[PDB]
């Protein structure tokens, strides 16, 4: 039923070459700090890594991070991907300096570098995604809608082979960045610390006083008097009793949430890829701070 995508290391490259790419991304994150009203590019890079991987379908191995297909117009213009052009334009000069890295390796490594540089967990990362042609680009409509309930979320993520814990852990990336009305029809940040990776999304779900309101695009979202919001699908994590347990867990254990996020995010970025037996081990890149850079 299933196409095989075998990881193929970019020729002669090793951990040091990819740490250089990581560094170039991390230094540009630091440099281009004004983006999106001084949020910086971290959040949108995490989202680009996710949306370029989250097209995967476990049933037939279509979509997924391997082929780097977001570079093709059908996927770049998915209405679900509105806004990610900013992440892509950010990665352009990185790809020009390191033209030997594949597009899938760069889009996934952009997400890993962003989470780490924003003081999140270390995320092991494996190289070897290989660009595939335009006709392998998955159709629009594989990424999730925001107006739905917990049952939708649970069913949706079964296609990406994620269970409840992985779903709840991945959603904590909504600590980061904001919704922008012109992109998605929702507006506002989920919390205060939105370029530093913490478990604030679960603390705010449980602790803020949320009101169900309509925003200026006439879509419902949950809002707090702190100026934060939650999408219907975020709020569903405290409406469903199974998800709520795991929300309370991560609101109360930052290390657990980091460890679970790191595994789920690595899995998301690797779904669909076959690693040969003698492939290199996953790399754990040092942050700029760890290197004194
Ligand atoms: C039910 C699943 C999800 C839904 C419906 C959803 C929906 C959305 C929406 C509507 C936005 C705002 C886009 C904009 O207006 O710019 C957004 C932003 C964001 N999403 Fe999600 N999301 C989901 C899951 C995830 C996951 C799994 C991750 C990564 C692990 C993620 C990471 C992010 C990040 C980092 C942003 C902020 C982007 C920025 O600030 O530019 N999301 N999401």
């Amino acid at each position: 039923k299933t196409l095989v995508h075998v990881a193929s290391v970019e020729k002669g490259r090793s951990y040091e070459d990819f740490q250089k790419v990581y560094n170039a991304i991390a230094l540009k994150l630091r440099e281009d700090d004004e983006y999106d009203n001084y949020i910086g590019y971290g959040p949108v890079l995490v989202r680009l890594a996710w949306h370029t991987s989250g097209t995967w379908d476990k049933h037939d191995n279509t979509g997924g991070s391997y082929g780097g297909t977001y570079r093709f117009k059908k996927e770049f213009n998915d209405p679900s991907n509105a806004g990610l052009q900013n992440g892509f334009k950010f990665l352009e000069p990185i790809h020009k300096e390191f033209p030997w890295i594949s597009s899938g390796d760069l889009f996934s490594l952009g997400g890993v570098t962003a989470v780490q540089e924003m003081q999140g967990p270390k995320i092991p990362w494996r190289c070897g995604r290989v660009d595939t042609p335009e006709d392998t680009t998955p159709d629009n409509g594989r990424l999730p809608d925001a107006d739905k309930d917990a049952d939708y979320v649970r069913t949706f993520f079964q296609r990406l082979n994620m269970n409840d814990r992985e779903v709840v852990a991945l959603m904590g990336a909504h600590a980061l960045g904001k919704t922008h009305l012109k992109n998605s029809g929702y507006e506002g940040p989920w919390g205060a610390a939105n370029n530093v990776f913490t478990n604030e999304f679960y603390l705010n779900l449980l602790n803020e006083d949320w009101k169900l309101e309509k925003n200026d695009a006439n879509n419902e979202q949950w809002d707090s008097k702190s100026g934060y919001m939650m999408l219907p699908t975020d709020y569903s994590l405290i409406q469903d009793p199974k998800y709520l347990s795991i929300v309370k867990e991560y609101a109360n254990d930052q290390d657990k949430f980091f460890k679970d996020f790191s595994k789920a995010f690595e899995k998301l970025l690797e779904n669909g890829i076959t690693f040969p037996k003698d492939a290199p081990s996953p790399f754990i890149f040092k942050t700029l701070e760890e290197q004194g850079l």
